[PDB]
């Protein structure tokens, strides 16, 4: 139906439409994460600016999905935006240890999303998932473990001394 | 419980938290409003950055109800951000007296969070409700309102020519 | 024979030079189709100067083919260009309904292009096409898409109001 | 018919549009012999430039054809592009005697043009003709001599060193 | 076992490990050659110091599969780094003639790496290969390709004028 | 035979060809050790840098002595380069262990290497050594051994909180 439509497969468009959602999740859990650390019983502002900014990455890899969706002619359709579903991730370094679940479950989903592509021999949404989403989750888990190995090396989350002193020396 | 809190009703950190979903439901609303115009199909493009501003503007607002609610020793409670429920908006006028609505929801809102707050003897939160939001909305729902008038007046939504110019010479 | 040549298929070798050609035949259909609208009765020179570009930009995409062709130590075989086929463009919309067919004609040629690299296992020809073609494709198309939409909107080709304000507030 | 016409015989008209092929036709052969020598086992880097830039003016000469013929209310007829013609033209020599030929070739046809001209007292024609066409064609013809004159002085197309130095020291 | 991996099957993290070595290895074959050109009865500064800079990319090449081994959460495994194996590459010409069947080689061996990330299903790593390393290789061998054509055609290895000329006009 | 060769002993050149391979073996030990410090469960990214420096100057004395084997008119031969030997090296504390032994390891080859060239009566290799090695050599053992004793009085290997500081504010 679309004038610009062209080699873009009804099941790549829906599973477009399921990862829009799932960074917009990414996005929601990050921003709650975040301001946790803004409470005056946890008080690590940069645990908070950290996980904000990370908040507002995701919604950005959301829009980006929807300018694609709408370059290729599919048609975006939007679901509730869960609210966090997290149960263990109350310190500093639970809550990193998070944010690396987070990533590696967006992660697994956009291979799952370029095994579609490749399989419906759409080399543009490949390209685009390799050049705008792939290497960014590899760096972003990449750096989630730094964090996570030092905070667990410095004797977290047990020592709030080291929370304290990894939010002013690596997140400040 | 909270050592900063003080002065601060419960009834009063509940309605904050609901405050704080309607602020994100209506930056959804303005997400999802803005990249119909992105479609190829409808292709305003300053309508689209319109609405995304919104948008983003939405976001801020929660983020600062957010900060409010740490602020007071309060505690953010997060819920599912409902998918848009608009049923009649797809076209630059009909998308327009949505966003009206929407604000003037939001204003209804924050009027009803302002009389608790005055009931609970709060002034520090009926000046931030004052401060922060009641004149934005009060300047949101005038400038949608001119913008409605315009459209009609110009012969929207019959009229392309009309959501053309429009797009050009207001929004642009 | 070539002393570079390495993973470089006959079939591949051939394809890119039946891709030279169909891209300097885009560029010359874009070159009548610009000094039409440089007529002295029907002078819109904002549509002359976009398809003029449009124009050169496929010259880039040749050339850049040629570079190929070189560097993968292929044999350049260039073929007549003929003449622009078009049969119903005479008109802003008419004009754009065929830049779009042009460049959906283009892109359809390098999607089959890159089946042909993918089959033959050259990964370095892939990322040549992903990355300096397709998504170029995919751009222009949502663009002349979206150049389409609103011309029809406005009343074109009916409407000459329609195709000058067009040639002023979006070509110009 | 149209409306700016005046003085502007229907010979004329016929004979620039036949101009306009022969200049796409130039810009055509000088982009063939450019590539040629960015082959892996010619890489002559300053005559690729050289013929290059000479291709680029070619098609600048024709755009200025197309543009008289709208000026003066001819209708522009176009005619496939051949691909090159010539048949001894692969070393730094033969291809500079080639672009020679070329030259001449073009100007044998322009004076043609402007005795038509003449002969239809087109004074306006004349005098584009000579301000645009003719003197470039004589600084085109003395230039190339010359190149072909020190290249075959040097030793070439036997001597490699020869057409090495002068790619560097006349063409660099 | 690490925290990071994901979707990096054993057998690529031991390919990449290979390639690590073999970057090492060309950088020190680069390495060799480039001094050979520095010793006072050969004394080419021009082609020591492209050499050099070519030693140097190598080792850059190597670096970035390192981190890219760590970012994946597999583990660094080296190996001696042989001593540069050629035996006929004592001259200008010849050097050049080592370097191309060097790269050709380092761009077989990563051909065969991004076949196996293709089978394993691994887009990060074939999107790493074809990002960093492909065109990086088409590159080079086309350079050299260049470089020895043009040595042989100035009458290299025998005349001492080519390579001096060459070393002037071509690498300095 | 080298025309510019005098009063170097055929023993000076070939104890300067085993002190190359020896430099090349420092600047891979601290390669590896490098990026040992770059995995994720590890994550000191000023050890890293630290060790990546010091492999590049390791690379450089490399060079600084091919470079005196050919103004000698002596005649550089190469060896494979070992894989790092270390076998109790795997900690912030424990690397800087072995960076000290490696430089005193180092150290004791150019003073060996001096001797020679004083036994040889050679005063330009003795000042070349003094003058580029020797100094340098006492100033990195100085700095190795002041950060062992730091590391070991904050409390490493155990202390991770010892390393984290360590690698902020020392190699930070
Ligand atoms: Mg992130
Ligand atoms: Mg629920
Ligand atoms: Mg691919
Ligand atoms: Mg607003
Ligand atoms: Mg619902
Ligand atoms: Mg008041
Ligand atoms: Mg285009
Ligand atoms: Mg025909
Ligand atoms: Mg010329
Ligand atoms: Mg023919
Ligand atoms: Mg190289
Ligand atoms: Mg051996
Ligand atoms: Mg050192
Ligand atoms: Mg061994
Ligand atoms: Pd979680
Ligand atoms: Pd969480
Ligand atoms: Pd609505
Ligand atoms: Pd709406
Ligand atoms: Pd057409
Ligand atoms: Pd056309
Ligand atoms: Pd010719
Ligand atoms: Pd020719
Ligand atoms: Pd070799
Ligand atoms: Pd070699
Ligand atoms: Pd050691
Ligand atoms: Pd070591």
């Amino acid at each position: 139906t679309s004038q610009v439509r062209q080699n873009y497969h009804q099941d790549s468009e829906a599973a477009i439409n399921r990862q829009i959602n799932l960074e917009l999740y990414a996005s929601y859990v990050y921003l709650s994460m975040s301001y946790y650390f803004d409470r005056d019983d946890v008080a690590l502002k940069n645990f908070a600016k950290y996980f904000l900014h990370q908040s507002h990455e995701e919604r950005e890899h959301a829009e980006k999905l929807m300018k694609l969706q709408n370059q290729r002619g599919g048609r975006i359709f939007l679901q509730d935006i869960k609210k966090p579903d997290c149960d263990d991730w109350e310190s500093g370094l639970n809550a990193m240890e998070c944010a690396l679940h987070l990533e590696k479950n967006v992660n697994q989903s956009l291979l799952e999303l370029h095994k579609l592509a490749t399989d419906k021999n759409d080399p543009h949404l490949c390209d685009f998932i390799e050049t705008h989403y792939l290497n960014e989750q590899v760096k972003a888990i990449k750096e989630l473990g730094d964090h996570v190995t030092n905070l667990r090396k410095m004797g977290a989350p047990e020592s709030g001394l080291a929370e304290y002193l990894f939010d002013k020396h690596t997140l400040g």
